């Protein structure tokens, strides 16, 4: 039993944020969804009888909860799953660390990605990740409580992705799964840039619709992103949050809220200090505003 740690799979992610009380709202949204028992028996994410043909026992849309009714709440599809960057050494290797609360005889440690252009939105199958893992380890060593592999790490990719690890034991016929949630620097500098500050005057009527347009350097439609504001969120230093929230969920071209020194950009309940960035240059928002229909 167990999972990776290095780099965190979404389940342990989701878990050393405080599953009591979800930080990331991709965590918040998966309690909200498989409720918090998941988040504790996170080293279960297994099929008791794989025998090796994951492919016939784990289900198409369910890969990262094992199509375990329990961990329902890991499927989701999101843009905004917490993710770690990584990248290659000198020699273009990656060393993954897996925690194992309970070592057991090992089979293989088998390594899948997604394709080229995995869209995050579309629930995973299998036929989103590559069709033959890109590191297959047969042996292993225990140290302090993990599993530590040297693997080469796939060049070529970019963006955000889902490493799928398969751990089968070969003690006993089942296997463990775990979607980590990863994401690769490009051939070319990718930094944030930021376009325009999601400013707030004052506040909006509960029940109007706020709506953000995104444009490309061709000044052409890129993405649109709307929000209606139910009580609460209808706030001045509410509202810039609340799209800001909406759109990092449906999108990776834009992101709006504050950029760290690793490079994510997470949202904060701001009137002013919420920001709108894209990892191209030239692009253009703009904010729109529907206010509640008035007649009888
Ligand atoms: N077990
Ligand atoms: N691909
Ligand atoms: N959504």
């Amino acid at each position: 039993h167990g999972s990776m740690e290095t780099p965190p799979s979404r389940v342990y992610g989701c878990f050393l944020e405080g599953p009591e009380n979800p930080k990331s709202a991709a965590c918040k949204a998966a309690v909200a969804a498989g409720g918090t028992q998941a988040l504790y028996d996170w080293n279960g994410v297994n099929q008791g009888n794989a025998n090796g043909n994951h492919q016939a026992v784990v289900p198409d849309g369910q890969l990262c909860g094992a199509g375990k009714a329990l961990f329902k709440g890991l499927n989701l599809a999101r843009s905004d799953w917490p993710s770690t960057a990584i990248a290659p050494d000198a020699s273009g290797n990656f060393q993954f660390v897996y925690k194992a609360s309970a070592p057991h005889a090992t089979r293989y440690f088998d390594f899948y990605i997604t394709k080229d252009g995995y869209n995050p939105e579309k629930p995973l199958a299998w036929s989103d990740l590559e069709p033959a893992p890109f590191c297959s380890i047969t042996s292993v060593k225990l140290e302090n409580g993990t599993y530590r592999m040297n693997c080469p790490l796939p060049q070529g990719k970019t963006g955000k992705h889902v490493i799928y690890n398969v751990w089968q034991r070969s003690d006993s016929p089942e296997a463990f799964y775990a979607c980590i949630d990863v994401s690769f620097s490009g051939a070319v500098a990718n930094p944030w840039q930021a376009l325009g500050n999601l400013r707030a005057q004052q506040d909006l009527p509960a029940g109007a619709t706020v709506t953000l347009r995104l444009f490309d350097a061709q000044g052409r439609d890129a993405q649109r992103h709307s929000l209606t504001l139910a009580q609460g969120a209808n706030g001045a230093k509410q509202w810039p949050l609340a799209l800001a929230q909406k759109v990092n969920q449906d999108s990776t071209l834009v992101n709006i809220g504050v950029l760290d020194a690793y490079g994510a950009v997470s949202p904060v309940a701001s009137s002013q200090d919420n920001q709108v960035y894209v990892r191209q240059a030239g692009y253009r928002f703009q904010v729109d505003i529907e206010l509640p229909v008035e007649g009888g």
